[PDB]
């Protein structure tokens, strides 16, 4: 037999009230499916004669190998985004801004404003702390070859007049000077000084020297010619002094040199020498010497004569010259 | 005809002994589902009479489109997680605690410990160095508008008595002054020094001073009256030197003023003038000059007179007056 | 009945020219599986008889919650690669060798080469500019506790010789010393000099010093016994001064003290003291002063005695001489 089944569209099924027996199948001529009855159930509510179940299919995929949109989200959210992070080469670039430890070259200023702590007292205070206790470098070391500036190479500047510190402090342990300054021997001349000093303080020394010195001078001061030409420094002087007034002042009565001893010395107060000979000098006394003839533009106020190389004075020769007088006339 | 087929539960099937012919169709009453007999096999052991093979699906979706699990993560493995990087904002964070090359300010202290590679010798050493060759601007400025302090400005120390450099050393060649000390005339007076030096070595000058000034003095000192009023300044001196003894101590026999010449000189040995006009000197072969009447309180010991002017000594006036004396004794 | 079906292998069908009546089923005996006709087209163009298409299927996954390749790359590329980012640790790395503004320990070498803006003039200026006016700490301090080195702690040099700023410049407002210089009373005595200055400029003082003293010296030279034998120092002075030629010269008349008032001064220009007791001094106007029994070693060239106590003259002496001859010659 060539048999044929119940058979209408699967829209005129889902529409129909035959009711297909148990097990009598049922034709969907437009699809080309097929559903078998249950006896009971009307066509659009019978199942197809085959599974539909994806649990039932074969060569299934893996499905549970897949990435979920849920799982990969978690995962990216422990992800760094490239809009908030520096790359190696931004970073490196503004690493190379920085100066290092080791050292580097500042193109710009440095500015010091200490918070301060306390910035201590002792060796381990400062804005800038340098110790070179274990090299044998310099400290700090500053220099120009520039033809001119408008700015010294250090400056130091205290504005109170109440404050109570030095501008340079020096403490020195050493072998050598302390302060070495020297004043090269120009090219273009200029009528500069190595050291300048000026004070406006009237109750204070300009400069201030103590030392003790046992075969010296505290203060060695040396003139040596520029010139091989004998009389080339006729002009010069080792220590040359100015006593003079104030701006349109009225004059003014300040000294010289002054000497003084307040404790007593033994020694000679001003002893002037040429080739290491004695010259002149005057004794701790007050008596002086003086090894060649000499002037006085004046009189000479001194003692009597005792001793036949003593200057003679006006009395000494009245008294004589009278006394003669006397002795002398007699007469007959 | 109305066709119904062998029939029973799925369950019923899966242990029946039925051996369906070939093509016959059996079916499954509580699922729905049939199966044809191959005309030797159990229920069973037969399959669908329709495929259930994924392959063979219609509107597949797109498997091959997804991501797998291993894909992912293998992906993810090269991407940076957040907590071991950081954030632009934690980066700058950190930079600007950084000091930059082109310069800003430091608040707090920088020490300097060299390692010191050789720390060189010349215009490169130096744990801080400073070349101004090509700008106009100062090297190191240190100022303190403040009412006090417990420091100084600069402060330089050395410790070890066999240190064998200098604590500041300046070599200067140029048009004005190396170093330029300038003490404001005050506003609260003070009894100070714009520059004070102490030595307690004895077997070395406090100062050293040596030039070589064709019409200067190597050192000038020159004290200016702080008032307009004429005799304001009659205790001042432009220099006045002390000879003083040890801390309970027996005495000194140090001099005051020494000049010397050891290579022997022309000019005047102390010259002292007022206006400009010489009013005392001493020359260099010992011989004194003196504008203005003396005063000796004592003897004077000198050579007999030659000259009509020169001051005459007792055995001078004695032989006059003897041979006088001779001379007018004939009598009668 | 027991209906079996048309049949053969899914091969033979495949090429068969039978035409199944609508609804009539077909049987696939190598594959088990089956079609329906519909009554003109050939068994391999015919469909299942039950559906194979994806959105039928029950239990189907969840194929929307599933990442798709190109969703993740699109993630992905947000991310930052690990290659391409440095890690907290390595960053920390670098930034451990970079200097703090709060400060840290610099243990190379700092150079500094302006590019200078302005490097401006006055209290802002410099490569390294220190203000202290809120802190009382120290600004630079170098120190040195090493036994010896080659080079000072702190060194300035210029080289052109139209350098027209200062080594060294100090302004100081304040109530202590400006400079303060000392040099420890050494252990391993040497022969050296807190300050040692020299100057080569002909046109030029060494050392330039003036002040506006009332009642003090400008320059105060103290020169202390270093022993407590009262004649240790007999060799020493405060102030001892040479006058040399040049290096293989002819020779020198440089002077060896000049003392000058332009304005014309009241006070004594060289005043000579003992104990505060005046033993010699020159007055203004050129007399000078002598204390005690003086000696010339050789003759003393002055003005006819005035007053009884004056020193008296040959030509006094040798006029009242002949005066007394005359008076006396009468005879008779």
């Amino acid at each position: 037999l060539r048999v044929q089944f119940k058979r209408m569209k699967a829209a005129e099924w889902a529409r129909s009230d035959v009711i297909l027996l148990e097990s009598e199948i049922g034709f969907e001529t437009d699809t080309g499916f097929a559903r078998a009855g249950d006896g009971h159930n009307r066509f659009s509510d019978l199942g197809y004669i085959s599974p539909l179940d994806y649990n039932l299919l074969t060569n299934k995929p893996n499905i549970d190998g897949l990435a979920t949109k849920v799982e990969t989200a978690q995962k990216l959210q422990q992800k760094a985004d490239k809009e908030t992070v520096y790359t190696k080469a931004e970073s490196k670039q503004e690493l190379d801004k920085k100066l290092n430890l080791k050292g580097g070259v500042m193109t710009g200023q440095l500015k010091f404003k200490p918070a301060a702590t306390v910035a201590y007292s002792s060796s381990t205070g400062g804005a800038v702390n340098i110790d070179l206790s274990s090299t044998r470098g310099a400290g700090v070391v500053v220099y120009s070859d520039n033809d001119t500036s408008d700015g010294p190479l250090m400056s130091l500047r205290t504005g109170k007049e109440t404050f109570n510190q030095s501008a340079l402090f020096v403490d020195y342990k050493g072998t050598t000077n302390a302060v070495n300054i020297a004043m090269r021997h120009a090219t273009t001349p200029n009528f500069s000084s190595a050291l300048n000093i000026t004070s406006g303080n009237e109750n204070g020394s300009a400069m201030q020297l103590r030392g003790s010195e046992k075969a010296l001078g505290t203060l060695k001061i040396t003139h040596e010619n520029p010139s091989i030409g004998a009389d080339y420094d006729k002009n010069a002087a080792a220590l040359p002094l100015d006593l003079s007034k104030r701006q349109n002042g009225a004059g003014t009565a300040a000294q010289g040199i002054y000497i003084n001893s307040t404790s007593g010395t033994t020694g000679k107060l001003l002893r002037i020498r040429n080739l290491s000979d004695d010259k002149f000098y005057v004794k701790s006394d007050g008596g002086f010497y003086a090894k060649e003839t000499s002037q006085i533009d004046g009189n000479l106020k001194l003692k009597d004569p005792t001793a036949n190389d003593h200057a003679a004075t006006k009395a000494y020769v009245d008294k004589a010259i009278s006394e003669l007088k006397k002795l002398i006339l007699k007469k007959h």
